[PDB]
């Protein structure tokens, strides 16, 4: 079985529990305010960082190497657009760091310090839903917060070195499957992409805690 298949697979159920979090729902129906969008924004600046400076430290390891896409996937730099736009251009002190920002941070860090063979799980869970659903929550936003059409707000959701997320998708996962692959090290990857799971959800229950 492909590692690609076996991610998907694994993670199904706790997909569907991540987008019934109190927090997606309100997303997905439209009801999200600036606040939580900048929350929730935020966050992933610190979590994006944390994981690319993670992929960049193990990009010469082959357990991730074939993996490493800076140019097309890379999150950073947009997220960075993205702060100065909602939060000024003295962001980097307004922009919060929440305990379960921390928590999801401190574990990229892990992984990929000490197990990088697992960070495919990290890179998995992440760029492959911003790929996917991600161009969904994007128009939700989109029409929720009345974002222009050029990006603005937005490049976070914005590949503009893919022309086409679908054809790009299937690519990264057929490199996914020729990833050196053991069952140790499979069983451990999907665990993995179930934490890694675990902890968005936990930093949605807390950024739905914080907000009411
Ligand atoms: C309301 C929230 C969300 C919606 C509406 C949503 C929607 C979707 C949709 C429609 C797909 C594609 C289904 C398919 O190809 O068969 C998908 C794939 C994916 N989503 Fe989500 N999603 C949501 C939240 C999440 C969260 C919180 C994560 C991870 C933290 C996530 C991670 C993924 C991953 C990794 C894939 C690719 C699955 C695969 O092809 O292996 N999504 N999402």
């Amino acid at each position: 079985q492909d590692l690609s298949e076996a991610l998907k697979e694994a993670t199904k159920e706790v997909h569907i529990r991540a987008e019934n979090s109190e927090f997606m729902r309100n997303f997905q129906k439209g009801q999200v305010s600036r606040e939580g969008f900048k929350l929730v924004m935020a966050s992933l600046y610190h979590i994006y960082t944390a994981l690319e400076e993670e992929i960049e430290r193990n990009k010469q390891n082959p357990v991730y190497a074939p993996l490493y896409f800076p140019e097309e996937l890379h999150r950073r730099a947009a997220l960075e657009q993205d702060m100065a736009f909602w939060y000024g251009p003295h962001w980097q002190e307004a922009i919060p760091y929440t305990p379960a920002t921390q928590h999801y941070v401190k574990r990229l860090h892990e992984v990929g310090g000490t197990h990088p063979e697992l960070l495919v799980a990290h890179a998995y869970t992440r760029y492959l839903g911003d790929l996917s659903g991600g161009q969904v929550l994007k128009k939700i936003a989109q029409k929720a917060m009345a974002l222009p059409s050029s990006g603005e707000g937005l490049a976070f959701f914005t590949f503009p070195s893919i022309d086409n997320p679908t054809k790009f998708k299937q690519l990264y996962r057929a490199r996914m499957n020729t990833l050196e692959m053991t069952p140790e090290v499979k069983h451990r990857v999907t665990e993995e992409a179930k934490t890694a799971f675990l902890l968005n959800i936990e930093l949605f229950e807390e950024l739905q805690a914080l907000l009411t």
